[PDB]
């Protein structure tokens, strides 16, 4: 009785604007009768070239001549005669060009999957291959991945309105016709679902579709809230793994075609920091390598405080790309990963296509004072001194997994931490909960996949990128001549109060035709605080500085 | 005393032409003073421009300023006028860009290193951030692969001729001055190198200097016979894992960048089949994926058979697709990696860019005969019931996995097997040598990478693969209205004895644009029995049909 599953059909739905209005205006861009284009679309019938096609037993291309027959024929009956310039294979080309998405249909599907029901899309549609299909594909993909089932007319050999797809429907999805809701903008298409009992909604206007699905789910779906961008689910990602050298291998997740996109997280993250952001670049044209970096998750951790010095990471991260076979790639850091990805621009311009850090400003090297000297010179940065012991942070850090990341992956106005008093108190957690609250910013999942991770090096590793102060800086200082001439983009968060903007301000002295970006309300987590944000900023930033 | 370690200049040695020699013809083209460029690249010495740039206190895009005042500074003290097109940023771009891998002595350093030398490559650079970097770096990465070292000034921080750099040199070589030969085309830099009493050879033709380097090396470098291309070591390769359901997970193996070309090797191989086309085509600008294919190596080797009938196979590929963000892929089968990759040309062609099948020709199904009927009508294909019956042919394959690989890849002239009285004789190697000789085309290091890898699972797998005659024949039955549209390639090889090239025939009957690549002798194991060849083919194909 309660609806359970959800059934949205493509064209007229999911995408628009549906094929036929196109073909409808194209028949009056071109004087012709009206619903000609349609008549020959449907010649024939069950029998006719167009359910051949929708049935997969021929393809689009082989097709086009029956359907360019069926307009002859049908001209020819009318009485009329077809322009000169008449072509079904531009005419469908364009219409099928010309279909978007329908964002408001997709996100209340999205919402309904979220709330528990079983998501399918039921099309009539072919076997394109046409030299363009490749759109059509993009298209599918960027939908595909949000349904539980996408049944084509074509790789099942039956179209709408016959009986039997809906039962193959109703067998592909597990349920009962009462439990389903059936979209299609098309009444023929819902007349067999209707019959068998099953709630149809006839699609004309998108947002009254979506008040009569609101009112028969108990779901509201119009007017909801902003949704967050697409995440990751670990276990449908691509895993990757390079050895750079022996006893170091490389773990990254790949999604996505184009220019290279090496993501590199902080401390203490994750390639999974980026989950928002990997979907979205990926879709924006990107082929995205988020890293787990030296000393984290399934990457290897080598207990060698040596092995974690921007030197030796940097020339590992130039061994990942030849090992890759890539001559470059844009590298996106956050936190530690915006200083080693700084480090790649001064270091190896010639691997990096463009370079953006979240947070994290380039703070030349002083010569004149040592790293500790300017690191106690900051009381924001004490924190760090309590990370230069081998051992005592990690003790701390390790003894309660999920108190660590629910203590540290708090947005701005949840804090529960101090970083200015940290030596002095003798911990990073000293005055802090023992069972901190769930922030906004995260699900118990989302937590417990961190500790899954941490679990399998601690933080030995990790912590080891803050114990090079002095290896980093002279190495750092062999740069103090240069200038980082690549295409360059600043990521500020003005939340942000250990990494704060105004640190950033000098950076043009040395980067002189820097970008930048700047996000309001955001704290130290940037990617998972504002990924709306972040996303917009770096997608931007990627088309404009990254892409040729 | 005997030669065990071997150093090249790249400028003017392995990467040809010089840029001093492009600088050359530039002052004679612009009708500039014989030797004014050059002077304005030296003023100053150690203390000038161009050695700040080369130990890496500078980037190439801030030296060109420093470049262009070192040019007006020459030309008005020999009272000449510098144009007004003149550009050092334009003039070195071009330099840069003339610049191509000098093949006969890549090839010689590959023969030496081959014969178990250290090779080094030590040369003068500069930290490139110009905006046409790319292209320096990748021709960096397709030499620097070859190479134990790569050694530039601008990393180190020290340059040619300094003493310091050859110091460096040999303690990274882990070798003493006797024992090392060093060519370079400057003699300047010959002259430290011989000073520590390394051989050294200044190279002003290649073939002289290969001649020279022959000599002293008691190796034959010029005339040698030609080199296979270039192979994949497994554990320098980045390698991936997809779940593409619950159980099933894909192995596979990814270098370059480009459209994505998927490789599907046949029965019983490996994504390392593909080991000389793997960096071949990722050097031709396309971003590979070799696969294990279902139920081998690394891939899930689930045990039922009707997990490897075509139709799931081809999903799975689909699924592969989906998850990694590909909308398409370039498809290149080989044997059953050849059948699967037509059928996912009949069912998916809009996620099939282009395909191409060694060996394998499209047979389609025949409605009016069982697949068995037709196959026994076929004496060559006789071994396939032999594979029928499950864990018969395991237990013959699995009893000695060395005594399998050797029996089977063997070149035409070479075989031990005869594929047409298997049932009658009981067995695949009921007549064949129980210690088989290793042929011309495999080592037995290769031999011993497919024995490591059908370890894992054996042959119960890719046995199945033969298992589903009559799944496979109603799947196929379905597409018997279609055609192949999109850009195909079919290449045959003569001395095939199971798979002959008459058996495609009559292909262009369902593929009309069809292109044909023809082989000559060729046996069965195109991949590595005509490596050369097959790169050939393959590459210019994809340049005209898969690439825009
Ligand atoms: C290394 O020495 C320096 C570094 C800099 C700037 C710089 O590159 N950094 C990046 C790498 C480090 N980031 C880091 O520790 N982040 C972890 C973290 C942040 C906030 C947290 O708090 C909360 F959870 F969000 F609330 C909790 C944990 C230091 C900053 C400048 C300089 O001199 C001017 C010296
Ligand atoms: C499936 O039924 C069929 C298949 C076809 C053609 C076709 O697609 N094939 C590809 C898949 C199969 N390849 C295979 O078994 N290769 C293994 C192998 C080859 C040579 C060997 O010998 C030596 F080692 F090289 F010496 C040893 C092992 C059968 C051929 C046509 C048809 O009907 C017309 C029916
Ligand atoms: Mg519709
Ligand atoms: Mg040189």
């Amino acid at each position: 009785m309660t609806l359970r599953a959800a059934v949205f059909d493509l064209d007229g739905v999911l995408a628009l604007p549906a094929v036929f209005g196109v073909l409808g205006r194209t028949e009056e861009a071109l004087a012709l009768p009206r619903g000609l284009l349609n008549d020959a679309f449907q010649k024939g019938g069950p029998e006719g070239a167009t359910t051949r096609l929708m049935k997969g037993e021929i393809t689009l291309s082989q097709w086009i001549p029956l359907m360019e027959e069926n307009c002859r024929k049908c001209s020819e009956t009318a009485k009329v005669c077809l322009p000169k310039n008449f072509s079904i294979k531009e005419i469908f080309d364009k219409a099928i060009s010309a279909r978007k998405i329908n964002r408001p249909m997709l996100q209340a599907a999205l919402m309904l999957r979220k709330k528990g029901f079983t998501t399918a899309i039921l099309t009539n549609t072919w076997l394109d291959d046409r030299a363009e299909r490749d759109g059509l594909a993009q298209l599918m993909c960027e939908l595909k991945m949000h349904f539980d089932f996408l049944i084509e007319s074509c790789q099942v050999g039956m179209v709408k309105p016959e009986p039997q797809i809906y039962k193959f429907l109703l067998d592909t999805l597990k349920a009962s016709p009462s439990e389903v809701v059936f979209l299609d903008d098309i009444g023929a298409n819902l007349k067999p679902a209707r019959d068998l009992g099953m709630v149809t909604i006839l699609v004309q206007d998108t947002d009254t579709a979506l008040k009569e699905l609101e009112k028969v789910t108990g779901i509201q779906l119009l007017n909801t809230p902003a949704p967050l961008p697409t995440s990751c689910n670990p276990s449908d990602m691509s895993h990757g793994y390079v050895t750079v050298k022996p006893r170091v291998r490389l773990h990254f997740v790949e999604l996505g075609s184009g220019p290279a996109v090496c993501l590199c997280h902080g401390f203490p993250e994750s390639w999974y920091s980026w989950r928002y952001q990997i979907p979205a670049l990926a879709q924006a044209g990107y082929r995205v390598l988020a890293m787990d970096m030296k000393g984290y998750g399934e990457s290897s951790a080598p207990p060698e405080i040596e092995e974690y010095c921007m030197e030796v990471l940097c020339k590992e991260m130039v061994t990942f790309l030849d090992k890759l076979g890539l001559s470059q790639a844009v590298f996106i850091g956050h936190d530690w990963g915006g200083m080693l990805v700084w480090y790649m621009a001064l270091f190896y311009p010639e691997r990096v296509r463009a370079v953006a850090s979240l947070n994290t400003p380039f703070i030349p090297a002083n010569p004149n004072m040592s790293p500790l000297e300017s690191i106690k010179a900051n009381p924001v940065f004490d924190y760090q001194l309590y990370f230069q012991e081998p051992g005592v942070a990690e003790a701390e850090l390790e003894q309660n997994l999920s108190r660590t990341f629910k203590s540290l992956f708090r947005a701005s106005d949840e804090s529960v931490l101090s970083m200015h008093k940290v030596c002095e108190a003798g911990g990073l957690f000293v005055n802090s909960p023992e069972e901190p609250s769930l922030s906004r910013m995260v699900t118990e999942e989302e937590i417990q996949f961190y500790v899954q991770q941490f679990k399998k090096s601690g933080f030995r590793g990790p912590l080891n990128w803050y114990r090079n102060m002095e290896r980093n800086w002279k190495w750092a200082c062999k740069s103090l001549g240069r200038k980082i001439l690549i295409p360059a983009l600043m990521v500020t968060a003005e939340k942000d109060f250990v990494l704060v903007p105004q640190m950033s301000q000098h950076m043009e002295d040395w980067i002189p035709h820097l970008k930048r970006g700047h996000i309001e309300d955001c704290g130290h987590w940037t990617q998972m605080d504002k990924p709306t944000e972040v996303n917009q900023i770096l997608i931007k930033w990627l088309d404009s500085d990254a892409r040729n």
